[PDB]
């Protein structure tokens, strides 16, 4: 009863002022994972969601929920809402399928030959069509955090080297190679830090390599173009093209 605080959206809303207002002569746990001990704190939430706000006078802790209504793009990865599309909805992603060089292997990044290109193999158009590999799309999603949905046909691509480090029945497609079973988690979160992209739960672009981190080649509206290091062959590359669904 003699506890009490404030929670004040600012002209940013996404930052807000926790103010003790006790009757009596304090630290918080503001929900976002950060935590403060001061009479009058400030909280940012980037992403739109319900927060709870914990003020322990030291013991006895009181709380509030506050609504966030709106993500805030000062505060997300620029390369986060490209994925997503925008700030609300979703965005889609697939296969290049019908353009060269959507898909490729050559000397890695750590590779004394590296040359940046998969100089060794680089998939034609339409060339991986009679294998799971196209049927892998990724959707990002900015609804309260840095959200990925992984959708497949139950099957992921990959070689030898690959299957030997899955669980699921491999077959031999028209491809070649090998369609493992692989069914995505229904959730999957990501980062991005200057042109690293990292998928949680250990997700992989649909082509399994061994590893969840990419090198962002190229990101606009109309095109991802990855990197990524195999972790299954020593020095060997893989290049991914992605394009928007539809």
């Amino acid at each position: 009863s003699q506890l009490s605080f404030t929670a004040t959206p600012g002209s940013n809303p996404n930052v807000v002022t926790l103010k003790n207002t006790s009757s009596l002569k304090v630290t918080w746990d503001l929900g976002n994972g950060v935590t403060a001990k001061g009479e009058e704190v400030v909280a940012s939430y980037p992403f739109a969601n319900t927060y709870t706000i914990a003020m322990t006078a030291y013991s006895t802790t009181i709380t509030q929920t506050i609504t966030i209504a709106n993500n805030d793009e000062s505060q997300i990865e620029p390369k986060a809402i490209i994925l997503a599309g925008g700030l609300t909805g979703s965005k889609t992603w697939v296969f290049d399928r019908a353009h060269d060089g959507h898909f490729g292997v050559g000397p890695g990044a750590g590779n004394p030959d590296y040359n940046g290109t998969p100089s060794w193999w680089s998939c034609p158009a339409e060339g991986k069509a009679e294998c799971a590999l196209y049927e892998n799309e990724f959707s990002f999603h900015l609804d309260g955090g840095y959200n990925m949905t992984w959708v497949n046909k139950g099957k992921i691509y990959t070689n030898g080297a690959g299957k030997d480090k899955l669980p699921g029945v491999a077959t031999v497609p028209g491809a070649g190679d090998f369609d493992v079973e692989y069914i995505p988690k229904e959730a999957y979160t990501f980062t991005v830090d200057g042109d690293k992209l990292k998928l949680s739960d250990d997700a992989f672009f649909g082509h399994f390599a061994g590893t969840s981190t990419y090198t962002i080649k190229t990101l606009n509206e109309n095109e991802l173009y990855l990197e990524c290091s195999s972790a299954v062959e020593s020095g060997n590359g893989w290049w991914y093209r992605f394009v928007p669904k539809k």
